[PDB]
């Protein structure tokens, strides 16, 4: 435990650490209350050790921007490393340095204004599939689940825009490609276990245990391979066309990437945006009159459409605010270094807890409080945008917001002209959020669901 | 690797081990060819180590019942260990000494001649579910895999006489009580990695990792949790009953083990006999006419039929000497003891390999021949029963043998009954066993599967 005296050998305040556990006993209620009281009580910066790794958290934003923004390329260009992944090494969001930027480069095309508006028509077929699903239980009239309603049409979403598989995964629970798909809390017995025994993280390399466990691997590695070629001799294409070269035990990897980033985010935030609607009628009705007026006879959306609707994007901005998926953003510092007037030294994790900022009130007003109208033009500049970081910033940031922003809008639209949602018994007021390690609801998201004509 | 020289030591022969590996690299064609090897060129004793570990193999008849039978109680009471188990610490086949005992008499009265009696009608009505399901195929007239019609059998079998739970596996290719069961080798790229690391063993545990990985396990945990009680206020029936006490922890583990043994098992054995009857078709003959002497107007059968077809347990038997599926036994040494005038030091695993005794010259006419007149009442005296041990001997023996004999045999008398088998082009002659370390077919069993009227 000789690392522990870091923070005071730099006069940075923090939690004193127990040996070998660091703080990690601090985590009983989350990363996100954590964040939240370490802030109000330690101020601009502090620093806290999970297990014996050193972790720096800051708040100012010219520092948050000079990590993001100035100095990534130079000194923090990684995430804190976690293992064991196996072949996955080679992911985008998990590599590092020079083969990332390699992947990062190689990768950007893909998530561009002239491919995103050609998957328009594409997935607006499922909107349609979305909403038959969908009719079907509004009938019924008894609580509907959103995450697995919601979670089969971004997975469809998500099958069609990745590999052109088109499948009803919810009238579909079968099939092979929506099998696995259905198969990480840093807070389970495991991750736990590995922070504390990060020396052990070797071992089960050795053993090729992955937290990818290899049986949904393994489907892919053929899935793709077939269908790499002798099913065509979509992400996909768009990565075969260049297949800095690009390994196909590589290719697989990203893919992985792609599917997980948007079935579980983008069905997550769905939900959040449902609930915050259900319990602000208001709002619900604010929205579904923009989008009748954009889209009149409930018209089918467009590209163009969707950047229009303004109070829509002003809804979507503050749920996640409210609920920023990440919860925090990590950079590893490469080398010793000196921003914003304080030192860092190599290895620190360089940490920035979105969550907790999000809902600072030396910032916002009404911190709890849902007000999309905090996102009007009106007031979207007394905002700053290093406080309000859903998607990060820098380099390394979400190289799928626009996709994302895009998807759980055309999600909302075809949804709003045809559907509303009450508040039920079984529905939770307020939400409480996981005692986990990931930001979910800790009781699942069920709404009372009626229909227009 | 300075625990190698003890069979120099003890002047006893063997393959050279090199350092750390032992002689692991010596099982790239399986434990029964380098069984039948060693066997062939150093005699009636040999030693080998895996890993560290020091395996004496034996092959004398008074021998192996000292350890099986005789000293079995006081110095070769447990199997050589293997982990990360996890709570499955529990289960008769895995535990040890004084809360083995405590097990194995507590569960030693759910396969009595009374209690297997009491379960032909149950599972005679999932032998018509078995024609049904086979009829459908006859008639489609291509062929036809085994594995899957016995899995979904004997799976049937299984689940009504351990629940009650009564399900048509094969038509229900989804329901929750089938889709957790269908999900060792002991070659694969972890096992072996825990014969030369048997030290990272404890690493696992620590970590609650888990060969049965934790998803199976909290299904029965609960699934059973509801049904021990809640669900009805059968093996768990006749655990209940008695629940020297019976944790529900442990409860849960020997349900798992009863489950695996006896669909794998069961399914496996019963591939081997319909493919030994489909390229012996004299034999098949002779088993349908002993069939319908017995049981005329293809008769339903009863517990007293089934111990009366003896040319139907011929066939049984022979099939279990051409393919053991346990291929070894393994007893671990507890002291310094010294039998049949060897001297044996604590900790040795002592080891017995069935498979290639039971394919040994200097005992079975024609090794490789299918002849099931072999286990005729006139030679059935020629045959040592220290030589062919498909269920084990001794305390330890396999507590589901007359379970698993008359389960089997009960599949077959109601399948011959109606239906006959034929070679295939896709069918394998002679069949090949698989390279990696259980005994099962290198390539699936499929057969050309004809009908009687
Ligand atoms: C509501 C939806 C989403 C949210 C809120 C979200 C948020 C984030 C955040 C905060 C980061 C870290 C940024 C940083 O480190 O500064 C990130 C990274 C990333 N996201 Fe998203 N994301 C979403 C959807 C998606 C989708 C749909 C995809 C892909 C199809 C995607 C792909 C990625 C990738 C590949 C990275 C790692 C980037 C890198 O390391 O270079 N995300 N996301
Ligand atoms: C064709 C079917 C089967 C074969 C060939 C078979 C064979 C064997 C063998 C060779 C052993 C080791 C005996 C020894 O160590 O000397 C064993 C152990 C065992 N078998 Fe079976 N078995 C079969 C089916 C079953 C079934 C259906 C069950 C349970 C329902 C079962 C339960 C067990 C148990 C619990 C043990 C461990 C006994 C102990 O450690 O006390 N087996 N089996
Ligand atoms: C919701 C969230 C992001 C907070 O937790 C996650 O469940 N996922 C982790 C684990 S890693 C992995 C994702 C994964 C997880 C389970 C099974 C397969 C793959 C990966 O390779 N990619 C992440 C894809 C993604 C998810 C969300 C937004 N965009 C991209 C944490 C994590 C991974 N990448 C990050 C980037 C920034 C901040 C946190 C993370
Ligand atoms: C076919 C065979 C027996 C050679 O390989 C096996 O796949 N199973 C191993 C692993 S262990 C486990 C079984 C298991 C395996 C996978 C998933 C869950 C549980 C256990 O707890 N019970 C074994 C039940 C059984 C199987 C066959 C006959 N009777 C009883 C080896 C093994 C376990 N027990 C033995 C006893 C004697 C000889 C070998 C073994």
């Amino acid at each position: 435990t000789h690392s522990h005296g870091l923070f005071k050998k730099l006069g940075i305040p923090g939690p004193t650490p127990l040996p070998f556990l660091g703080n990690i006993l601090s985590y009983h209620k989350g990363f996100c209350m954590f964040d939240m009281e370490c802030h109000k009580k330690y101020g601009k910066v502090w620093g806290f050790y999970d297990g014996q790794q050193p972790v720096l958290a800051i708040t100012d934003p010219d520092m948050i921007k000079t990590v993001l923004v100035k100095e990534c390329y130079s000194v923090f260009t990684n995430r804190r490393p976690f293992g064991p992944v196996g072949f996955m090494k080679s992911a985008i969001s998990i590599a590092e340095d020079e083969e990332w930027k390699r992947l990062r480069s190689l990768l950007s095309p893909t998530f561009t204004s002239g491919k995103l508006k050609e998957m328009v028509p594409i997935i607006a077929q499922y909107g349609d599939v979305l909403v038959r699903n969908l009719r079907r239980e509004a009938e019924t009239g008894k609580p509907v689940t959103l995450k697995d309603v919601f979670g089969a049409y971004s997975m469809d979403v998500i099958t069609s825009t990745s590999f052109g598989v088109n499948i009803d995964s919810l009238n579909n629970p079968q099939d092979p490609f929506v099998e696995n798909t259905k198969k990480f809390d840093f807070l389970d017995p495991f991750f736990l276990s590995i922070t504390v025994f990060p020396f052990l993280i070797p071992i089960l390399e050795v053993l090729n245990i992955c937290v990818f466990p290899r049986e949904v691997t393994n489907f892919l590695r053929k899935s793709v391979k077939r269908m790499k070629e002798s099913r065509l001799e979509d992400f996909l294409q768009l990565m075969i066309d260049s297949q800095k070269a690009l390994s196909d035990l590589e290719l697989v990897a990203q893919s992985i990437i792609f599917i997980f980033a948007g079935y579980e985010t983008t069905s997550s935030v769905l939900s959040f945006i449902m609930y915050e609607l259900a319990t602000h009628p208001d709002v619900q009705q604010k929205l579904q009159e923009e989008i009748d007026a954009v889209l009149p006879n409930k018209a089918p959306p467009t590209y163009d459409t969707v950047l229009q609707m303004e109070y829509l994007d002003m809804v979507v901005n503050e749920t996640l605010r409210l609920f920023p998926i990440a919860m925090r953003l990590e950079r590893v510092c490469k080398k010793d270094v000196e921003i914003n007037g304080m030192f860092i030294p190599k290895g620190v994790v360089v940490m920035i807890p979105s969550y907790a900022l999000h809902r600072d009130p030396k910032y916002w007003t009404e911190p709890e409080k849902f007000l999309p109208e905090r996102f009007s033009k009106k007031n979207k500049d007394n905002i700053d945008p290093y406080i309000y970081t859903p998607f990060g910033s820098g380099p390394r940031n979400c190289i799928g917001m626009r996709f994302a922003l895009m998807n759980m809008k055309l999600a909302l639209i075809r949804v709003l002209q045809n559907f509303s949602f009450k508040p039920c018994k079984e529905t939770q007021i307020p939400l409480k959020l996981s005692l986990g390690g990931l930001l979910q609801p800790e009781k699942p998201v069920v709404l009372k669901v009626e229909s227009r004509d």
